[PDB]
């Protein structure tokens, strides 16, 4: 289950994949660039 920030909870168990959660910041704040929204 991923909460939507590099969150998920496999075989019964919250953790991060990290990665993931870096690719969702970067997507987030690499969006803000000047513009081209």
């Amino acid at each position: 289950k991923y909460y939507g920030n590099g969150v998920h909870c496999t075989k019964s168990g919250c953790s991060v994949n990290w990665g993931e959660a870096f690719s969702a910041g970067v997507h987030r704040l690499a969006n803000g660039g000047n513009g081209f929204w």
